[PDB]
Parts: structure tokens; C-alpha cells; sequence
């Protein structure tokens, strides 16, 4: 057993091979298998697992109303291989959780829940499933995390929380942790930017984040830090916007989009100089569609044009979250740390006519073989019996 | 694979945070969940498990009525791990039991599974599953033991038993075992005092339980050993009453508070020189609520006075059980033995209008970082289907 | 690894502790449990499972109707851990297979899964889940094994077959395995006796078997044979009547006792110099009750006196076949072979009003400790719901 | 942990005992079991599995609705242990796939998942679960691979992808991977041939492959070639024709035999010189049945005489694809390649009135001991409940 190096670059990318496909709300038709949304995976240097929050409830029973509420006590972080289904029978157990991260440091699982009231929160972390710290609600709104893998480096892991208002300023802390202790937090200097559920990266040493602006920018928000947490902040410059809701694509900003800039949804991109793979919806009113993008100017310049698209869902369907997850060299036996991303397929509540809300997923790894854009969506045929 | 030392101390906390949630009755409504009560935690260096007592029957099904009934052949000892739903198909067999206790010595489980007629009932013992004794009923009148983990120190484990009505002076035992082998029994000498389901905690090379007194105590009453099985005994001097039913907070008594004594509830309490940490039911007289309260002076001082009360299940949620469980060392990499507690949340019979009983739990581990109180509640909506 | 030495003796015992119960046919009134028969323990130097014949069919579906048939090409031998329900979600396949053993000699499992006609029926046998022999029905009728384990001594297990009327002479062979190839096999010579359904042990590096005779006789046949497959053969002497139906307890016989002798039930029995621990039903007609009964001289002494009773399933229950398993010093760390038994508790056809047959089991391992006399029980309320 | 090394001769075999069954589709009437199509086996050193596509739904769930249709974005390659169902609850994720294949090379899987349109499909290579290359469609008419077990020696594994139309000449390519990794791959010349679903196996270290000529040839046509993929080509020259549909049995061809020549159905044979173990269905002109026929001349001689034949699944019931599959002396501690084969058992669309279309398996393994004919049929009985 070995701490990740973190040290190498990310694997240069032309596409995206087909990862995963779990099918989880097809199977829950009939099968037991949790309500569950914020999916995400996250690799150890052996296996890769998929994270989700649970609502305490299985699909197509009556404990599956009111699943379109985010923050209940009975919500849990649990986890089991990437590409099951989530049911009892097959996930453990990580933390009594609303809003979480996980990582492997290349000896064991850290594992992030934050539960508690609205007012005064606590994230409880554990190391190797024993608790190792807790940090506490500094504003007293809704402290929140990534809703996807932390990143680590050379033993010790990194990962971005926020408090305070989500239509508005809020406050924004980078963190430190080593075998699952806080070793050193930051408050970010960040006036009128906003970041929430953080997809981060582990590239060359240093982490890079690609966040949600849900106060008032269609573009995405960035933070990269060193070790030390001394960090730079910016905006996805490219005029191919990233958030959702968004305007359609025009001249971009290297500050927050103000246009459409209220809401939006968790996300990622890969910066690779200056230029960004960005993933999105295809839809720039709702959760529809995802697409990838390599847009080799698009980090640092604010046309419009870019050079690939790859399609991954359609957009007359039902896509949500996506999030950043990587395999390090000690994983693959390469010589570069690689960069796959998931989707999160939302089915249900308020789209669709049913009690419940949750979702299945699908995921890609980067290549530089062939790839072809298709469709992988969903899948399920809704209403259920329960509704 | 070593012994567990249990030489150090007791980690003083300032706070709990939660460790485990289940949702098991909620899952239950659709899932394949066993019907249960009597759920305790227990730890190896390892892992933590749930250990519990099923009706031999699943949830929602019609097998699940009478399970108000608290003895039968179809009872059983099986374990899976913490935060996980039981189910037949995560759950290890351990034992054919009615009334249950297990234990990790460092090496392998100790499992104590009573079963029989309630005139003559045999506790089977097995040590990594292999039986290797017995220890049968001596006043013939339902031997019972503690429905939470035994405590371990340098390869001993050590556990209660006791025999007699559960309306007066019964007969109480402690044992020392090794291997799964009685190597030694002592018969208390506690006139006046009542003793049954005790949570037992190693502590600096001993053992401290905190038990139930159902014939006229609402104060706890406790019995502290070595491992020569030399034991001093008492009750918990606080006004803080710990039992339900109990009377409202006033001056307490050092020897069975007989104000709303007989009858009770299992639970548990930490020992810190003259203080002491009390979970409790927030009600006075059902199995309501749940809050953990650290009085400095408690454990010796009669005074309603405290300093720290944490809730943890609302006044208005139902509660049930509660006992001890420790993380050791050699699990944590600490350097003292860590309290935990976990609290069984029961529904059904007798409060609510169902054919069944059967419950959920959660758990909780002291730390001296930032807590917060709130109310994780078993979340179940009844009647069931099966009603 | 080391082959298992089976050389010491068998341990004296004064009673039994129960060991395992499962409640199959309760648990599968709701969830995923297979139909099943002839199930047995069997034990590995590291743990006990439980093997047992399915009908490819669970309880509650339709395709449990019809489920009193013996022998189709649906069923198939396969194995859980002791105590656990077999389902398809924790069983582990074996073989295909309408009669059956298996053991443990200390490095693999053998297993021995007879299927085919009637005509011409094929033991298939695996040694570590490989086809490593065959042996073909050399009667051409029915060719039918122990439907318990096989006995392991120093790297060679036995094993009987019986081929030819079930009504009638018939013929049965005797059978050493090393690793899983047949290496030696003797016919029986064996006029007006019958065997099969043998409950084979070791002890003292010697095979003893008690069989049972379904032609001619209500006490049982016993065979016991070395390495060498010199055997020596005789009846059950005590007139404490072993088989089920049978006449009520008299003078026994050392020869095939014929009253009430035709038909008959697989059991078990256990020799101790000139004495017997005896299992059976508790009914002389039918498969109900179930009871230990230790008569010091009932080997070879024809009298119907015993010193001792202990109940195990009430008279007014549901048995069925019963068999011994052993665990060998290997396992336990004791300095002699453990004898401990199974009872099959059968529910359904053809005593009960249900489309389908299936049993539940309980077990229990001899001990000198104290024990205790009750019922446990199958406890499932017929009919079900496919019924 | 060491590469097999696949330089030993096929083990000559005299019959097929049986090995495994599932009763997939009898068990899915109640449990929780997916329906799937184009099961096979494939070994490790340690244990072998089932491998199989999914239609990402239940049986017996309105999710399992249309079926019948071959390729969908829900379809995913997943593998249990061989005989279990295949449920959510057992099974190990693979690849998202509509057609696939799978090996191990004695250190690690390799697993081929092919998705996509119809007009660019990709086959993703992973090995140990990591992707390790793809190969994107060529002709861009529906890139399609075995269905069976790739074949590997001495850290080689060798399988045949074909593209373009299935109603005439399309072109086929042979691929050798090492890691997972595409070291070579040729086009083969062969015009007028038609190659798809090959049956793949090592012998005397070169690769063997039988497979479907659905453009012209009820015999079935072949390829053998070197690590170097040198290879030369042909059809099985029996009058006992292979394919089906069919003719009745004949004088044969050692080329594409066009009478009943379109279509065809997967399966395989066995070359032993010039005679061929062949398997197929019992019917000339459906599904049904399964037979195997060694004829010592039958690889290169065109008579229709044969020697011997071993019933497996009677003339009335449902059968399907079938294919090879070999355990290596590293797996068994024999000194050659044994052969095995397995048996897919189609229920539902086409043939029966149903809304789904789903299989369950049996398998055989080759043995020089005694063995015998019978059938071992699928045993549902249809319609469904969901029906
Ligand atoms: C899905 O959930 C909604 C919301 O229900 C609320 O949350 C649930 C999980 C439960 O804890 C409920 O107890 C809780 O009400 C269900 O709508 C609710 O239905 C209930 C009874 O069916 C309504 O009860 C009424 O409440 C009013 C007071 O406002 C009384 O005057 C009435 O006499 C009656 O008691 C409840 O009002 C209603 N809640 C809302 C917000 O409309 C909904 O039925 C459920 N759907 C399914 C399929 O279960
Ligand atoms: C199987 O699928 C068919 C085709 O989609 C279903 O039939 C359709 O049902 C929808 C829902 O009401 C209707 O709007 C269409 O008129 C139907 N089309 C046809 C051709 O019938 C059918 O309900 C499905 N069966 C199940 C069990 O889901
Ligand atoms: C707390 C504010 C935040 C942004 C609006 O809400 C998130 C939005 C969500 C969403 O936009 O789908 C779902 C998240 N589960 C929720 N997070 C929490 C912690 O509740
Ligand atoms: C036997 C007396 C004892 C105290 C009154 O009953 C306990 C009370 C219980 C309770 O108060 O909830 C549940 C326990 N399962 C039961 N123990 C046994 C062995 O049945
Ligand atoms: C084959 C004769 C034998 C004795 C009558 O039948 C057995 C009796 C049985 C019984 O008495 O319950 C059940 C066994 N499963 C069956 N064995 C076989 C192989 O079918
Ligand atoms: C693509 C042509 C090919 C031959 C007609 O179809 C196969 C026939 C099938 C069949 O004859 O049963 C089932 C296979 N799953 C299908 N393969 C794919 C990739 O869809
Ligand atoms: C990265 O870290 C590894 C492990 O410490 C080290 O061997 C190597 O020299 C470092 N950097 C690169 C880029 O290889
Ligand atoms: C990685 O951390 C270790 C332990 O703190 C330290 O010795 C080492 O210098 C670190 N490596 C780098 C490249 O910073
Ligand atoms: C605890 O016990 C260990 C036994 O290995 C011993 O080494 C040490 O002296 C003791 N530790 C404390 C904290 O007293
Ligand atoms: C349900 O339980 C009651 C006792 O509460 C019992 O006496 C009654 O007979 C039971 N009903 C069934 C159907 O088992
Ligand atoms: C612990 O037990 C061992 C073996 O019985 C003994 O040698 C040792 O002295 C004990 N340690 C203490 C601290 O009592
Ligand atoms: C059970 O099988 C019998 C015999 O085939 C049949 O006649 C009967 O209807 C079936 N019953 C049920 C409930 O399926
Ligand atoms: C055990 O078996 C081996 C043969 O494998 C033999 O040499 C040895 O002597 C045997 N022991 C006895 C006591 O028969
Ligand atoms: C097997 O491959 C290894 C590594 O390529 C090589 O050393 C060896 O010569 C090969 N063996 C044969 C029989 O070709
Ligand atoms: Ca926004
Ligand atoms: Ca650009
Ligand atoms: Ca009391
Ligand atoms: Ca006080
Ligand atoms: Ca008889
Ligand atoms: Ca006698
Ligand atoms: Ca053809
Ligand atoms: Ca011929």
C-alpha cells in the first residue's frame, strides 16, 4: 500500500470511451434498489466506486414521495461498485449525509457527509470508515461540498465547501486533510464570484477545480491551489457556456455571465493549457442532453468556435449532475493521471408526473483511440406502480 | 492478528457525532429486511458490525405478526455490517437466540446466544463460530443478558448475566471468558439492587456496566470489575434520571430511586471520574426521544445540574433502546479507547396500530471537535401495508 | 492447507446445543429463497454451509408447483453459509444434481451430483468445483446417494450409492475418493439387508455409517469399513426403534426388525462402544417431533431401555430427514472429531394443502455442557400466498 | 499469479458430463434476475463465470418490454459465478456492450464491449477493468464480435470481429491483444466466406475458431491461425451440417453449403485431426433441441456418418446459441486443454407469446468416464405474470 504521487500530468484527450452504465431506475421497477441522487465515482489505486446519497427510501415504495426535497436526516452516503445498481444488497455504509466527498489516498477511503440542521451543519470525516475530524457551519446556510471526489496528492487530499447564500455572496473554504484530519483550510478572496459542488482535479501537484456560479454566472467558476492552499480564482473564459440555464453560445467572459447566470448545475471541465474539454447539457433551459467539447482556446479566450463535439446523451433526454473523476498511474500503469467524467440521468420530480425523484448514471474515460458520439440515456418508463 | 490491549483510558469527548444510519423500517416497506429489535454495535480491529435479534420473519410480511413477542424458536443472532439494512442476504448467522451479547477479543468474535424455555434456557458461547460452552439457567426464570457487546481486556472477555423475576430480587453473574470458555463465574452479592441488560465498556484494564434496574430504580444502577471478577457496585447519584419511566430531573440517590421505578428501558452511561455522560429517552414516561447529557458531578453527586445536553431524536420521535459500544485503539490508531453509543429506534407494537414490532437504529462516536444536536428519527410511515 | 487427519475419536457427549436454524420456508413467504430438499452441513477446516438439493424454483411462484417430484433436470446442488435462507443472492452453485453429497478432506470441497434418468443415472463428482470422475448407474435404477456429507481421513472420503427397487434387495457400493477421482470401489455383499441415505462419519480413521432400510426394516442398517473398504455390516440392536414409520419401541433386533419396516425416513445415529445416541422423529408414522435419545448398551443390546431424552421438535411438528456432520479437530482445536446433526423440517406436500414442497433446517453440535430439551420449530403459517 | 500458457494439445474426450445450470428464467418469475441474451463461459486460473448481455431490465418488469430487439444503449456486458442467476445482487459490472467478449490471460480479464450506433460502433477493451484500447467500426455495419470466450496463449488473446452486411460478404478481422492492449490485427482475405459469433479456442498453442455463415452456409465455417496471425481457412465438410436452419443431413461440402444456407444461429465445434466434436440443435429448421456428434472423419470428410451422438436438450424444447469454452492445466492440473461447452435456452420472442425475450444456460464439460444422454431444458413456463 502506497500514497498516490499526484505528481504527473492529465493524459491528453481526442474522445471518450464508454465507462459505465448502471440502469438503476429500470431496475428499480422491480428490483430494490435505492432512491438515490449527487451520484459520483471515485477510484482507490485497485477499484473504482460509485458514491451516491441516498433518501433512506427504495424505488417504487411509498418512502419514495417527497424525494425532490434535498436535506432530510435519513439521507446517506453509501457506495458500491461502479456500474451496479444501488440497492441495500450490494452498498456500504459511509456517513449519515446530505451533501458529500470521498477520495483514496492510495491507502484508504476518505469519506465527507455533512448532515444536521439547515443552521448550523456538521461534516463529520472519516478515514478508512472511522471518524477523524469534524469542522462545523461557519455562516450557518446550508454548509455544502462537491457532491464528487475530492483529489489527492502525495498523501494528503483536497476539497472545497461553501456556506452562506445561494442566491447571492456566499463563503468559500479550500481544505487541507491528511489520513482524514483538517490540516489547513483557506477562506477564498473571492468577491462577486460564487462556487458550490466543486469538481476537482489532481494535475502536476496542484489541484484544479471547476465549480457551480449558481448566483449569477452562466459560465463555470475555477479555483486552483498548491499544496500549501495558495490558490488562483477565474471563470471559464470560452463563449461555449457551461452552466445550465445558460444563453446560447456567444462572446464569453473571463469574469461571471450574468445572462442566465442565476441557478445552475453541477459540472466539470479539464483545463490542458489554454485549452478546455467542457462537459454540458445540450439544452440551455433545463436538464437535457450532455455533450463533450474540446475547445482549444477556450480557458483563456472568449469566442465562440470550438473543435470537437462528441455526443453522449440526447437532447430530448433527461441528463443532471456530471462531475470530474480520474485514475491515477497507479491505478492504470500509465504515466499520466487520466481523466474520465460521470453523468448523473435525473428521472422524476418536478420534470415528470411522479412522487419520487432519483437517478441512474453513466460514465466515460478519455482516449486517444476511436470514439463516436451516440446517446446512452436513461432508460426508464415513467410513471411507476407507486405513482 | 493480536490481542485488543484495553489498557488505556476512556477518550474524554466534548460531543457525539453520528457514526451509522440504517433506515432499516423504511427500506423494509418494499425491501427484504429481517424484523428485529435488540440491535447492538460491536467493532473487531477491523470493522463494526450490527449484531440483532430477528423474529425469523421479514417486514411487511405476514410472518412479522406477534412480533411484539419477545421470546420464541425462530429468534436469531445474525450481524452485518454497520449502517447496512438486515437482510437475508447481508447478514451473517450467528446464533439461535432470544437474548444475545458478542464481542472481538482482537483475534476472533465471541458470540453468547440464549435460547430454550423460559424455565430452563442454555446461552450457547462460540469463538469464531465454533461453540466451545454453555452456561444454563439457576433460578430457572429466563436467563437474560446484556443485548450489547461484552468488553474485552488483554484475550478476556467479560459479560452479565442475570436470572430471577423482573419484578424483584433476581440473581446476577458476571463471567470471564476466553476463547469462548467460562474460566470464571461470580454470583453478585446486591441485595436491593436489580441488574439486566448492562452496557459493559473496558477502561484502563477494567470493566464498567451500566445496566437496567426493572424493579424499582429509575436511576441506573453500575457494577465495575477487575479481571479477577473483584466488583464494586451502585447507582448513578445523579438527579439526572437516566431510566424511562423515571420521574422529572430533582435530587437523585446514590442506592435505586423507586419514584416511577419498576419497569425500564436498556441503556447506558460513560464513567469520567465523578462525571458522567447519560443518554436518555427526552420523555419521562414512553420511549420517546433521545439526548446525551454530561454532568461533571454526576456519577457521585445527587444534584440536577449539568453542563452539556446534545440532542439526538426529537421529543416527539420514537425511540427505544440504547447501549454502548468502544473503538479501541488498535482500531483507531488512538491512544485511548473511544465511546461510541448507538440508540435503537423501534416502531410497531405496543404505540402504534400495527401487527408487528421491529426496529431501526443509529450510532453516534465522541469527539472533541464541533457537534451540533438535531433529530435523526427512524422515518418510517405506518401503518404498513401488512396492517 | 493439510489434509484433515480424522484418526482421534469421537467426542463423548451428554447433550446437544443448538447450532443453527434458518427459518427458510418463513423468511421465503416474502423473500427470494429457493424450494429445497435433502439439505445437509457440511464443514471445511475454516467454516460451515449448508447444502441442500433445489427444485430451480422459488417459494411463492409458480414454479414451486410440483415441487413433491424427486428428480427432474431442474435441481441442483448448492450451498450457503450455516444458518443463512438459500437464495439465489448468497448460494453458491455446485452441481446439477437430484441426490447428493459433498465433504471437505481438509484442502478442497468434494462433490458428488447425480443427474440424469432413471435409467441410467450419472454421479458427476468436483474437487474444487472441477469434473474430476464420473460413475454411471450400473442397475439401471436410480442411482441415489447420502443426501449428507461424505467422511474425509487423511486425504481419502467415502461415500455409499445404492442402485436397483427401493422396494426390494438392491445393491450398494462403497466408495474412496482421493481428490475427487475414485480410487477404489467394492459392492457389498449384503443379502436381505438395505441401505441408502447413509449418514456417514469418521472415527478413530474408520467410516461408520447409519443408513436407512426402505424396504424391510424400522431399525437402522449401519456399515463401517477402514481405508480399505473392508467393511463390517448389522442393524441398530435397540429396541428404541430408529427409522420412521416404526412400530412402538419393544424388542429390538440385530437383524432388519420387519413391522412397520417397508418406507422410511434418512436418519442418523452415533456409536459409542456398545452404546447409541439415536435421533428420530417423535411420530411412529409420520415425520413429526424430533428427539436425542442416549441408550448406553442400544448398539448391540436389544432391550427398549434408554438413560436418556432430550427433545429437539415438538410431536405436533413438522421433521423430515435428519444427518450427522462432524468438525474435526482441525477446525475446533479440540483433541477429538465433534458429532453434531441437522434436521430437515419439511413443509407442504404431501401433508399440508400447498402446490409445493420445501424444509427449513435447524442444527446442533454435542457438547458436555449443560443443555436443554425444547422445539424450534419450522414456524411458517401454510398456505402461502401461490397456494 | 502466471500467463497460461495454452501449448498443450484439446484433452480427447468420449462424452459431455453436466457442469452447470441456472434456471435463470424459472427463477426470475419471482426474483429479481435480468433478462439477458448471448450468455457464455469463460475460466480463470481460479474459478469460472458467466458472462452475458443485459437488456438493462427485470424479468417479470414491464422494463423487459420489446426485448427481441438486438442493440439498445441500456445493454450492458456483466458476469457472475457460473449456475447463480444472473441478478443485480450477484453480478460484476463489465462494459456497457450489445456484443462482447471475455478472457483471461492468467494474470488479469480482458473484456470487449462494443456500443454505439449501428453506423460507427466501438468495442472498448479493458483489462482488470481499466481501459486499455478501442477499435471503432471499419465498414460501419454493425461491428459485432464472438459472444464467446476470447482465446489466449502465453499472455496473448486472440478474438474475430466482423463488420459489414449479415445478408452477404462482409470483411472479418482477427486481432491479437496483449494487456488489453491491440498489438495486431489482420483483414482476412476471404472471399465468398462469411464469418461472425466465432467460437475461439487455444490448442497446441494456436487458436481454433468455429463460427456463423448467415450469408450462405448451413456447415459452419472456420479459422485457425498463429500468434502472427498467419491463418488459413475453411468449413466443416460433415454431412452432419451444423448450422441452423439447416438441410437434413447429407452429403457434405468442404465449402459454404447453400442449401438452408442464410441465417444460422452461434455455436462451435471441436477439432480432434480430422474428426470434429460437433454440437447443435436437434432441429433442421428452429431452436430446439441440442445434440453433440463426434465423427471421426468430419473436419475434412463430406459423408454424413457419424459414430457417436449425445443427447442434451430434447427436439421439443427451446434452445439457441451455444459455444465453446476450455479449462487450461493451470486451472485443472491436467496435462491438456480440457473442452467444455455451454448452452444458451432462448424463452420468449420469437417463438412464444410473450413481451420479452430472455435466456438461461446449462453447461458440459468433456470426460473419458461414463456419461449419458437426457435433457436439460429451460423449465418455464410461459407466459409471465408481466405477459
Ligand atoms: C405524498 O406525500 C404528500 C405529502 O404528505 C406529507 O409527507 C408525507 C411523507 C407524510 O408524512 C404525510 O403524513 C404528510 O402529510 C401526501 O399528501 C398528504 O396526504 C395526507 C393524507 O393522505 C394529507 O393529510 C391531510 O392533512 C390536512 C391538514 O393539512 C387535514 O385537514 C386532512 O384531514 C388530512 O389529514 C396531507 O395534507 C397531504 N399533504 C400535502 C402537503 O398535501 C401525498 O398523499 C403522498 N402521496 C402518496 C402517493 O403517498
Ligand atoms: C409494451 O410496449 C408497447 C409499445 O410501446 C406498449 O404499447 C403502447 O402503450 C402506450 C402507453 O399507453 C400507448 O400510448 C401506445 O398506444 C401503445 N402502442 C402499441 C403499439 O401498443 C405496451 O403497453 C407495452 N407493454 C408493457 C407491459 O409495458
Ligand atoms: C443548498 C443550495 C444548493 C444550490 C441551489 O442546493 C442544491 C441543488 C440541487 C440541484 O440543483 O439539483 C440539489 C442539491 N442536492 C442541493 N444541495 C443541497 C446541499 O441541498
Ligand atoms: C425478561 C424480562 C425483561 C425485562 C422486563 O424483558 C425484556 C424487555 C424488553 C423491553 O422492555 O423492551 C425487551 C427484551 N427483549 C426483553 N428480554 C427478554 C429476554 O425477553
Ligand atoms: C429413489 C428412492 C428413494 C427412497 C424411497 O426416494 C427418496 C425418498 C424421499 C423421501 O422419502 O422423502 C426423498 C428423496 N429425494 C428420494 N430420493 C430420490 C433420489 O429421489
Ligand atoms: C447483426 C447481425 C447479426 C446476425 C443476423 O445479429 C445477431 C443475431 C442474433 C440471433 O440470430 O439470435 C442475436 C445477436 N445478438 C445479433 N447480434 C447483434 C450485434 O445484434
Ligand atoms: C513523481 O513522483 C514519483 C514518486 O515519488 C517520483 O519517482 C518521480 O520522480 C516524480 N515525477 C515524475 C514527473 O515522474
Ligand atoms: C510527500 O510527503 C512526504 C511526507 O510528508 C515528504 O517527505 C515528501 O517530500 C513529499 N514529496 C514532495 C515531492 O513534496
Ligand atoms: C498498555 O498495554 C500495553 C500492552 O502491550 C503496554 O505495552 C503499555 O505499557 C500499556 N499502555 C498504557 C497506555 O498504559
Ligand atoms: C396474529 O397474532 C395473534 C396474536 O397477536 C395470533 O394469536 C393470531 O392467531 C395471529 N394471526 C395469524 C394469521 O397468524
Ligand atoms: C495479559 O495476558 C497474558 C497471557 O495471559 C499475560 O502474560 C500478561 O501478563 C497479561 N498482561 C497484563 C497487563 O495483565
Ligand atoms: C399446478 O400444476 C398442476 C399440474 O400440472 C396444474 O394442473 C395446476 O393448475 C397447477 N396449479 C397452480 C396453482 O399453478
Ligand atoms: C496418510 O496418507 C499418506 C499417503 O498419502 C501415507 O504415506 C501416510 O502414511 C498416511 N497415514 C496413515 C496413518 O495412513
Ligand atoms: C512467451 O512469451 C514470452 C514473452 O514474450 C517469451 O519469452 C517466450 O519465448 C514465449 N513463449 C513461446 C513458447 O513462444
Ligand atoms: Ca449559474
Ligand atoms: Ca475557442
Ligand atoms: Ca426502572
Ligand atoms: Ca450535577
Ligand atoms: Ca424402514
Ligand atoms: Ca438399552
Ligand atoms: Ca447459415
Ligand atoms: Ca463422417
Amino acid at each position: 500500500s502506497v500514497k498516490l504521487a499526484g505528481n504527473s500530468s492529465l493524459c491528453p484527450v481526442s474522445g471518450w470511451a464508454i465507462y459505465s452504465k448502471d440502469n438503476s431506475v429500470r431496475i428499480g421497477s422491480k428490483g430494490d434498489v435505492f432512491v438515490i441522487r449527487e451520484p459520483f465515482i471515485s477510484c482507490s489505486p485497485l477499484e473504482c466506486r460509485t458514491f451516491f446519497l441516498t433518501q433512506g427510501a427504495l424505488l417504487n415504495d411509498k418512502h419514495s414521495n417527497g424525494t425532490i426535497k434535498d436535506r432530510s436526516p435519513y439521507r446517506t452516503l453509501m457506495s458500491c461498485p461502479i456500474g451496479e445498481v444501488p440497492s441495500p444488497y450490494n452498498s456500504r455504509f459511509e456517513s449519515v449525509a446530505w451533501s458529500a466527498s470521498a477520495c483514496h489516498d492510495g491507502i484508504n477511503w476518505l469519506t465527507i457527509g455533512i448532515s444536521g440542521p439547515d443552521n448550523g451543519a456538521v461534516a463529520v470525516l472519516k478515514y478508512n470508515g472511522i471518524i477523524t475530524d469534524t469542522i462545523k457551519s461557519w455562516r450557518n446556510n446550508i454548509l455544502r461540498t462537491q457532491e464528487s471526489e475530492c483529489a489527492c496528492v502525495n498523501g494528503s487530499c483536497f476539497t472545497v465547501m461553501t456556506d452562506g447564500p445561494n442566491n447571492g455572496q456566499a463563503s468559500y473554504k479550500i481544505f487541507r486533510i491528511e489520513k482524514g484530519k483538517i490540516v489547513k483550510s483557506v477562506e477564498m478572496n473571492a468577491p462577486n464570484y460564487y462556487y458550490e459542488e466543486c469538481s476537482c482535479y489532481p494535475d502536476s501537484s496542484e489541484i484544479t477545480c471547476v465549480c457551480r456560479d449558481n448566483w449569477h454566472g452562466s459560465n463555470r467558476p475555477w479555483v486552483s491551489f498548491n499544496q500549501n492552499l495558495e490558490y488562483q480564482i477565474g471563470y471559464i473564459c470560452s463563449g461555449i457556456f457551461g452552466d445550465n440555464p445558460r444563453p446560447n453560445d456567444k462572446t464569453g467572459s473571463c469574469g461571471p455571465v450574468s445572462s442566465n447566470g442565476a441557478n445552475g448545475v453541477k459540472g466539470f471541465s479539464f483545463k490542458y493549457g489554454n485549452g478546455v474539454w467542457i462537459g454540458r447539457t445540450k439544452s440551455i433551459s433545463s436538464r437535457n442532453g450532455f455533450e463533450m467539447i474540446w475547445d482549444p482556446n477556450g480557458w483563456t479566450g472568449t469566442d465562440n468556435n470550438f473543435s470537437i463535439k462528441q455526443d453522449i446523451v440526447g437532447i430530448n433526454e433527461w441528463s443532471g449532475y456530471s462531475g470530474s473523476f480520474v485514475q491515477h498511474p497507479e491505478l492504470t500503469g500509465l504515466d499520466c493521471i487520466r481523466p474520465c467524467f460521470w453523468v448523473e440521468l435525473i428521472r422524476g420530480r418536478p420534470k415528470e408526473n411522479t412522487i419520487w425523484t432519483s437517478g441512474s448514471s453513466i460514465s466515460f474515460c478519455g482516449v486517444n483511440s476511436d470514439t463516436v458520439g451516440w446517446s446512452w440515456p436513461d432508460g426508464a418508463e415513467l410513471p411507476f406502480t407507486i405513482d
